[PDB]
């Protein structure tokens, strides 16, 4: 429906009430991380599915098969429209979260949309190696990891910008790239603007400072399709 | 107590249901990700209400920032105990420790945390054909234990098997929570898994469906000599 996805990087509901008063009437794709999910619980993503808004539950499951398999279930159930996990939870893991997911979406209707994380985007190669001992290139052990979600039943992942195009060519086109780091050309304190992410690949971009704490939010969201289109 | 019983129910009301013969005796929970995310914060103040410690286990695994910001919400909810992933990083690891404390009231240590090496369900192909890591699992489990260590966690999630071995890379305080436990009739036995060095057993099925929970955690505790 859109490509932007805001990012509720907030604490607690009243914020997050008070951060979409503006956009009443103005149905949002909303990215509920684990600081908003863990305070509010279940309860936040029926308030926003109330609202209208669609709703990306960044919660990136990663732990046993079974355990992430029920847990999917309960996310489907409690209306999530998009879902993430970690590759690095392996192929039979990630095989099981899309099982949880149909398991808890009714008959005739489409689960909610998954995707998987590959690296981090706060870990470099450095720590890639001396940390996590995985002697590969950063950008092979990405095109890797994204793979291995395509080969595991996965609909993409969460990659920069500039990943998009190389996890595309080896997971092809429908391959979903979903891109956070976002900023205007003219804000922030590694970084894209809705244009570049857009000519680089990027199916869906996650937008959350540049937004949520603009002067004027409604003309920003504005700006965003216009640079975007 | 060295037991954790993992409260793996599908909401309140069964919590509820198996705790009920264990009113008078604190317990130490395992409050996962199914049970988590259907119910909130909200079962754990009611957990604590009831008497009973309980560990937070939602291997928290993203980038630092978000970890510290989200630990700083568990510290709030009560949790005695947290965990996440090593694979984090050791940023991702000291950023948790950091939420944790501003998350802390101040007349109470901020809840522990201890860290997930490799998930007990990754085989050395997985971790080679399928994660890249190109080294053993036992020297990688070591190696992610000690990452934990260093950024200042208080401990791992580990087989009873590589307890001692973690103990010996990272001291012996270091905390080990040992999951797959089973009664003689992972190769676990509670005694077994005390001999090896576990600090803490995760105690499952073995125990909430067992015909008689209360009397099969006499059991537990005899056993455990
Ligand atoms: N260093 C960072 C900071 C934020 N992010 C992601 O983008 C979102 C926030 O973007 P600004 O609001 O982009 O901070 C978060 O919800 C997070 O998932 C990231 O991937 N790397
Ligand atoms: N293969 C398995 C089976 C159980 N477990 C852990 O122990 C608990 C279940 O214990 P039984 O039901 O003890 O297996 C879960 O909460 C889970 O975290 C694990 O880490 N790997």
């Amino acid at each position: 429906h859109t490509p932007f996805i805001v990012a509720l990087d907030f604490p607690s509901k009243q914020e997050v009430e008070r951060f979409l008063r503006p956009f009443a009437g103005t149905p949002l794709f909303v990215k509920v991380g684990m600081e908003l999910y863990y305070q509010e619980g279940p309860a936040i993503v029926a308030f926003l599915k109330e609202q209208g808004h669609a709703v990306f539950l960044d919660l990136k499951l990663h732990d046993i098969p079974n355990t992430v398999k029920q847990a999917m279930k309960g996310l489907a159930r409690v209306g999530a429209d998009l879902v993430n996990v970690h590759a690095a939870g392996g192929r039979r893991m990630m095989e099981a979260a899309i099982e949880g997911l149909d398991a808890g979406t009714p008959s005739g209707r489409m689960r909610p949309r998954c995707i998987a994380v590959t690296q981090l985007t706060s870990t470099d190669e450095r720590m890639l190696h001396e940390e996590l001992w995985i002697s590969r290139p950063l950008v092979e052990t990405v095109a890797h990891y994204a793979a291995l979600a395509k080969e595991s039943g996965l609909d993409g992942v969460v990659c920069s910008a500039n990943e998009a195009a190389f996890i595309k060519e080896r997971c092809g086109a429908s391959f979903l790239a979903v891109t956070p780091g976002i900023r205007f050309a003219d804000d922030a304190a590694r970084v894209v603007t809705p244009r570049k992410a857009r000519a680089l690949g990027s199916d869906y971009i996650v937008i959350g400072r540049s937004l949520t704490r603009a002067a004027d939010p409604l003309r920003t969201y504005a700006r965003l399709q216009h640079e975007w289109n």
